[PDB]
């Protein structure tokens, strides 16, 4: 599943921002507009026992170039909340459910 980082109208949003996947299904987060961006899973809003570092950028890491991606497949079932650190208060957040 492809997820745009920044909308095609320049809005600081993940597109889509809420979605569901199965285990092992690729997520490709792709810089689109308004970059740099990143994608950080909130350590306190992911499934039991999951290591956020296996699946996340750090808050310091950035995708700097249009078209640059961060790819992650999730395994464990449950809800995962994530955000773009520099744009979180602007609303650049999302939630993926693995079922
Ligand atoms: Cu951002």
């Amino acid at each position: 599943i492809d997820v745009l980082l920044g909308a095609d109208d320049g809005s600081l949003a993940f597109v889509p921002s809420e979605f569901s996947i199965s285990p092992g299904e690729k997520i490709v987060f792709k810089n689109n507009a308004g970059f740099p961006h990143n994608i950080v899973f909130d350590e306190d809003s992911i499934p039991s026992g999951v290591d956020a570092s296996k699946i996340s950028m750090s808050e310091e890491d950035l995708l700097n170039a249009k078209g640059e991606t961060f790819e992650v497949a999730l395994s464990n079932k449950g809800e995962y909340s994530f955000y773009c650190s520099p744009h979180q208060g602007a609303g650049m957040v999302g939630k993926v459910t693995v079922n």
